[PDB]
């Protein structure tokens, strides 16, 4: 039988976002933790009205974050692991970036973006110089990037760099992990100055500050230097049109040493542009927030590297992690 | 088995799905595809948008399940062909005029404040104009329930329809009962949608209106049937009880009240759409709720009614209570 349920669930999907934002901001999951709490008790613990807590928690049960037992609400394993502040795997503060109005405003008029072919946000959306949303990204999103940074590092350890450039270093964890596994590596991070403050702090925390160097400014304007064994591009290229990525890849080529390598870490959808769903859905994010950005397929990236003068590019799917890697060879 | 933050991240970004379906309806994408197959280039030309914008939106709409992507272009699912193509008799797309009204989405923009307060941080203002939008935009999905309730009651009647809105509940009683006289109660501006619908359905000579607040106007007397579609949920129990006392007075000796509303099981988590409606009440009203049958039963009892009885109606989304004077 045919049904308008998808339509209506989709129309009202914004409510789920608001519900999880409230839950996180109010520490609801931390208050429940691995036990069972009534809404009356969560009201006391989180300092809210009881009826408000009850209506929120019933909804959180309805959409899958918790269960409702006789004696109260209980987290699912996933909420206990990822949303309870007591857990080492807590990612709940990612909303500081993901639900930043600096990001969500692009979706306030997606019709406008579809009409014009890119972000309806004033200027160049999130690509304006030193946009503060990238400080929020660097602070808020680093927990989920820790593991892939380590994976890329141990994929690099099969190569041995002495000189590393990390372009849009952000939190700095990709270059920092290279430094962690390679005692003779010197790391150069390129980002806006206020973002590199985070990267530096993370290098400090990780014990590699003395081998961590910064080149503040636009990846397109700064002088990188040269003789780089390894150039990392984590979650950068998707923001720009193809010509701009090509401009960047030529600059990178000049800076590489003889046997130099570029590692791209990004959302790389299959050629269908609909799978994997999370990778492929990122193209709407690029429409909403950037003028000409896209979630580019491997074939598209292979062609950019080919046109920028590289000899060979190769996909490493990395099934253990959400995003995908391309290694290019000078 | 293996734990995942996927539910968390997909819930966090869920607002994006609402944005995409809003753009698609506003741009008339589903009407442009219809029951055929159209490339993103063709659709950009038909809808007067950029090619890349259309491609990116359509790929996203394929991902979340509204259409498929074939070799030669995009193709609707049956559900989209049925409900989102304007050419279909069952088109419901313009429901977003109410559902994505700022007058509802603003409430969720400060849901955290609502939870702390116990009620809306910002609909029940005298003559709020979002109710003219509800009446125009939400009527297509109420057409079938209205016919079912008219089926359920139908055996010279005097009917009161309280918060008549689009007027379809009362109108359907008159559609099926040619000697029924209908008295719609809502704000004057909302009643003009009701009257337009009365006329369209050919029942206008037997459609009458009492303009103003359901809580202040004078209903008259000797009502066989009183309809309460989608209204009690906005108010607290005491305010509901007040209205039901006022209703009781207006009823003839063997008079019945029919409530059509979101009535969740006593778990307050099923059925999912009924149960989740209480968050919408938190976000948008000071003291509204999705009340359960026990709660409505108690309200009618305290208001002096002899009896109330549930009719789930599984052939629809919402549930029905009949109360007896
Ligand atoms: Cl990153
Ligand atoms: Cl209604």
């Amino acid at each position: 039988t045919p049904s308008p349920a998808l339509f209506f669930n989709t129309v009202n999907a914004y409510q789920r976002s608001a519900a999880i934002k409230a839950a996180v901001e109010l520490n609801v999951f931390t208050a429940i933790s691995q036990g069972i709490e009534s809404s009356q008790s969560l009201a006391q613990k989180c300092q809210t009205s009881e009826r408000g807590m009850r209506m929120l928690c019933d909804y959180l049960v309805i959409i899958g974050f918790m269960t409702k037992q006789a004696e109260g609400y209980r987290l699912t394993s996933d909420s206990a692991m990822f949303l309870d502040r007591q857990s080492k795997f807590y990612v709940g503060d990612a909303i500081e970036f993901l639900l930043s109005p600096m990001i969500t405003n692009g979706f306030n008029d997606l019709t406008a973006a579809v009409l014009k072919g890119g972000t309806a946000i004033s200027s160049e959306g999130t690509l304006s110089p030193e946009h503060p949303v990238w400080v929020q990204f660097a602070k808020a999103m680093s927990p989920m990037m820790a593991n892939p940074a380590q994976l890329i590092a141990q994929l690099v350890n099969e190569i041995e760099p002495l000189k590393v450039l990390d372009i849009s270093a952000s939190h700095g964890l990709f270059g920092i992990a290279v430094a962690q596994h390679n005692p003779n590596a010197e790391i150069f991070g390129v980002d806006w100055a206020s973002v590199l403050e985070v990267a530096k702090e993370n290098a400090r925390i990780q014990g590699v500050a003395s081998r961590y160097h910064t080149i503040a400014g636009s990846a397109f304007e700064v002088d990188y230097g040269n003789d780089y064994d390894l150039v990392l591009l984590p979650n950068f290229l998707h923001h720009f049109d193809v010509a701009t990525c090509e401009q960047l890849l030529r600059k990178i080529k000049t800076a590489l040493a003889v046997e130099g390598k570029v590692i791209v870490f990004d959302f790389i959808p299959n050629s269908d542009r609909i799978t994997p769903p999370d990778a492929a859905a990122f193209s709407l994010v690029m429409l909403a927030t950037t003028p000409n950005g896209d979630a580019y397929t491997f074939a598209e990236y292979e062609s950019m590297f080919s046109n920028a003068g590289f000899s060979h590019s190769q996909l490493h799917s990395l099934p253990t992690t959400q995003q995908q890697v391309i290694v290019a060879y000078k």
